[PDB]
């Protein structure tokens, strides 16, 4: 009930300001998982509770609240925002759908692909949402077959969101705690040696899960899924003049994200910021003043500023982690884990994730458990990557419950699943992608990251 | 045309730091009046400019769109939300106006009060946008009465934001450069401080506005907005539960604002985040869960997260003015106004910062014009705060023009007003702004504020 998490753990009040610490973030966990409140009050639990509790003061911690990492999302968000005004994103599934075929297995491996392009730009909320309905106008046109079709969009969604920093919030998770708890580390980190990481890594995991739900999981089905698919192209219409401009825009920011990374004062905050405002200046009509393609009230009414004040405060919890000495407190309690190899902890650590996200949302589940783990790897003097990229490929594996991960719950209110079968293809499907993202980390992440030696940054 | 400002002034990029700092504050001065892209997309400005002319990285200007000041306003915001769900404004709106009477002079006057009153608590721009229904309801049922109802309306809005920190954003924006430009000025403006000084000169302000009002502008009328009013009343329902409880977390804000100021880590951020998440947990209905006062929906939906952008670019804006050096010169240059007499300069500034804002709103007015002003400030020898004030209450003394403020446009909107006429009403109405706040500064402000000497914290 809200009645037993509003009260009993909250009158915990009473010591040590780490421990004072450690509750902030228990309660915060909490609040998480049963989500008595808000997602967003709860990442202002910080400027509240650390004030009270004297670990930070007003001003430290509400100076974490809007980063580098925070602007870059919120850049994001906006061309996001432009995408999905013009039906950018929903023109590209169509004609991709259409190109790779109607039949059921390529129907299947078409719809993936196209979710998985499209997470790795858009939210995985939101590309789900778009997708979803497109699969729900064709099975309207086999309960296995709905089952196969709504899953493997979830899937895809979270699986095609792990391949960008800014396709799914786990990404940008990392990237702030990245900065946060390891000031040093500046641009190791960053949209293009990320997408250099997880590009293959999010291919072989697709590539498994639509083997896997092919597995598990005709001429009418075909000509059915081909006929809703040409209706929904036909009145999406021609290729606009706007549509143009923010497929333009979008190339734009890509190579840009692309170009930095092959004194530094531009960021990949300064491009999105930048492509956003062009966005704002940019034509949407025939020139002939005509419309931009983005004014503010579209852009507040759709960016989640919820999104963003819950990356703020998983910014100011790994602040207040640090100040008030829990990071190294935890660091000493996790010492004896040295002799343990470190191929067995990313095991162990990434199982660990993955079953933690089927609770509470992906984006809370990084957000917790990824200081813990930075705290951790440099007590065992092992690459703070080498832990937190499984950990946070991991807290996107949100396959098995509706209530891991956005994505889920919208596929699960279109209906035609039971909790029981999407945790039985779940498992599987968690064990597919710890498998895939064990093999990324010790072949080819080690490479990219430098993941052999223990880095300076990390002390 | 947008295209003259879009090119010409945009493409005049290349000198010294200070310069181009100067450059992106023009650049955005030009950008708020002309409005030719939303006004947080403007604020979003220092993050793509200072960067990219090597004044402040990306790191730097982003750490400055979320502060002490700028999370208070958000906490506000969220209460002002759960005050404007429930209709509890206008329930205290109609309340009051029935108590005052329906004869067309105390009509004024209620309406005034009314308006001045809830400003105090609530946005200008949503005082506005629930009050003046009410009259266009009332006058539905004179030309010149119609224009004295409706502009005593936005100037009674302006006037009682005046009153409080929260209760207009260039007074949000002035506690902001205070803890931005003067850091060792921890808490000398707070909430009751700010209160004391502008709560008597709000109601002189107010004061003399119904007065002159009155000036240049029956039973059936007393009767028909009797009528009205109750109507409203009826329709508006008995006193529930959840407008109780939000009436009641709004007394404790209050309180605890108040009680704040009869190594310090709470502040007016943490009292308005603590009564936030209260709206979020107290019942909105009878317990007998029910929902709660307020949703992250709703939350999400209804705060202007624009103007949370634009107070930290604002921040971004004086961060990078004292970064490049901008500041330093720009005292330099207004150092030979030494031998002004200092109520001359308040004067001068006043009426400058008056007709000002008559062009852009009155945030981005405040916005530009308190660095300058802080910095001449600090080369004069002269307490900052004896010619802020006076600017941040001069900014909000949008009386001109439509365009002045947003509630003057929402007046405007619904017609009954030539710009002739209300420009012939402003000018005496910013004539009478100015004289109060004169005399507001002179004489009680100085024993508040200790206008009379150099502070410590302006070094
Ligand atoms: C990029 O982040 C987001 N953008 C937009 C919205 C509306 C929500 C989110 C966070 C949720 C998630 O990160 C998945 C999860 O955390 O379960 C996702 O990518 O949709
Ligand atoms: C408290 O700030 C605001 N809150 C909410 C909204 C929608 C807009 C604003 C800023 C405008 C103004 O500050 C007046 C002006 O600047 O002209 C006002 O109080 O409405
Ligand atoms: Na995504
Ligand atoms: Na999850
Ligand atoms: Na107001
Ligand atoms: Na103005």
């Amino acid at each position: 009930s809200f009645v037993i998490l509003f009260v009993t753990p909250l009158l915990l009040l009473p010591p040590a300001k780490f421990v004072r610490c450690a509750y902030v973030i228990i309660l915060m966990a909490i609040y998480w998982c049963t989500e008595v409140i808000p997602l967003a009050v709860t990442s202002l639990m910080p400027v509240l509770l650390f004030p009270l509790f004297q670990i930070l003061d007003s001003r430290q911690v509400c100076v974490q609240y809007m980063k580098d990492t925070n602007m870059l999302f919120l850049g994001g968000l906006i061309v996001a925002v432009a995408v999905e005004r013009w039906n950018l994103h929903k023109r590209i599934a169509l004609r991709t759908l259409l190109w790779v075929g109607a039949k059921p297995a390529r129907l299947m491996l078409g719809f993936m692909g196209v979710t998985a392009l499209l997470s790795m730009w858009i939210s995985n909320t939101a590309t789900t949402a778009m997708m979803v309905p497109i699969v729900e106008a064709i099975l309207q046109q086999r309960k296995r077959l709905c089952k196969a079709m709504t899953l493997c969009i979830c899937y895809a969604a979270s699986i095609g969101g792990t391949a960008t920093l800014t396709g799914t919030g786990p990404n940008v998770v990392l990237l702030g705690q990245m900065n946060e708890l390891f000031p040093d580390s500046k641009d190791l980190v960053n949209f293009a040696s990320w997408f250099a990481f997880a590009f293959p890594n999010m291919l072989v995991m697709l590539l498994f899960a639509w083997l896997w739900l092919q597995f598990v999981y005709s001429k009418k089905n075909e000509k059915a899924a081909l006929k809703v698919l040409q209706e929904e192209y036909r009145k999406l219409g021609p290729l606009s003049f706007a549509e143009i401009n923010v497929l333009i825009c979008f190339f734009l920011l890509v190579i840009l994200w692309f170009s930095r990374d092959p004194t530094k004062y531009v960021s990949d905050a300064t491009v999105a910021i930048f492509v956003a405002t062009l966005l704002f200046i940019v034509p949407s009509q025939k020139p002939k003043y005509p419309p931009p393609l983005l004014d503010w009230k579209v852009t507040q009414e759709k960016v989640p500023w919820g999104i963003v004040l819950l990356l703020g405060g998983g910014f100011a919890l790994a602040k207040g982690s640090e100040a008030s000495g829990l990071s190294v407190w935890m660091g000493k309690q996790m010492e004896p884990l040295h002799a343990v190899p470190p191929a067995a902890i990313t095991l162990i650590l990434s199982l660990l994730v993955a079953v933690f996200t089927e609770c509470t949302s992906n984006v809370a589940t990084t957000t917790l458990f990824l200081p813990i783990f930075a705290s951790m790897s440099r007590s065992i003097g092992l690459n703070p990557l080498y832990i937190m990229l499984p950990c946070t490929l991991s807290a996107s594996f949100a396959f098995m419950l509706p209530v891991a991960t956005p994505p889920n719950a919208i596929v699960f209110t279109y209906g035609h699943l039971k909790v029981a079968d999407m945790v039985k293809t779940g498992v599987i499907m968690n064990i597919i992608g710890v498998f895939c993202v064990f093999l990324a980390v010790n072949t080819w992440g080690r490479a990219i990251f430098d993941l052999d030696h223990f880095p300076d940054w990390a002390n």
